[PDB]
């Protein structure tokens, strides 16, 4: 049973506007969804300080980045408070509607799509590199979802039949043609080192067999 929604007008025109702009910076994606990553990690393990029972999904609060050449995808792991299915369908895509607005009056004024995270709608970076999102999480109060979107205007979310995940988010990147590079171990390094060195979680760059 799969459920189809449009985006927002505003997001669909900020996913445009991330695709369509030429732009060769395109390496930030990958710390902007750590940042994410990193948010969700401190959610959780805040709301455990007065609350322990919310670990009992799991106790270890890490984050994983899982290449496969394969699939072709990079899939960036994380064991945070993760979102339910109001966050996907709607409550974020709320939130980020102010941050779009700002983020293009910026962008008119002189920014640049790397400031993209000082607005709050970093996720939207993964299209400077995926032709195709995935989006699995589990967040305690609710039931496992896969959120998915090529962009075009339109996502779509289910219930995932797949491996439980315990809690967290695993946002799975399709990645374009002429975007293998963010595959290779070397380069993943690069980027994690530059832009992501003071993460207060465990970042485990895992190798290909
Ligand atoms: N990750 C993520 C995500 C997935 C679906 C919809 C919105 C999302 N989102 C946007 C900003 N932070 C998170």
């Amino acid at each position: 049973e799969v459920e189809t929604f449009a985006f927002q007008a505003e997001i669909a025109q900020l996913m445009s506007l991330i695709i369509n702009t030429f732009y060769s910076n395109k390496e930030i994606f990958l710390r902007e969804l750590i940042s994410n990553s990193s948010d969700a990690l401190d959610k959780i393990r805040y709301e455990s300080l007065t609350d322990p029972s919310k670990l009992d999904s799991g106790k270890e609060l890490h984050i994983n980045l899982i290449p496969n050449k394969q699939d072709r995808t990079l899939t960036i792991v994380d064991t945070g408070i993760g979102m339910t299915k109001a966050d996907l369908i709607n409550n974020l895509g709320t939130i980020a509607k102010s941050g779009t607005k700002a983020f293009m009056e910026a962008l008119q004024a002189g920014a640049d799509i790397s400031m993209i995270g000082q607005f709050g709608v970093g996720f939207y970076s993964a299209y400077l590199v995926a032709e195709k999102v995935t989006v699995i999480t589990k967040h305690n109060d609710d039931e496992q979802y896969a959120w998915e979107s090529s962009a075009g205007g339109s996502f779509t979310v289910r219930t995932d039949t797949g491996e439980p995940m315990g809690r967290g988010t695993k946002v799975i990147l399709h990645l374009k043609e002429d975007q293998t590079e963010y595959l290779e171990e070397r380069r993943i390094k690069e980027i994690v080192k530059k832009h992501s060195q003071f993460i207060g979680y465990p970042i485990t760059l895992f190798v290909e067999k």
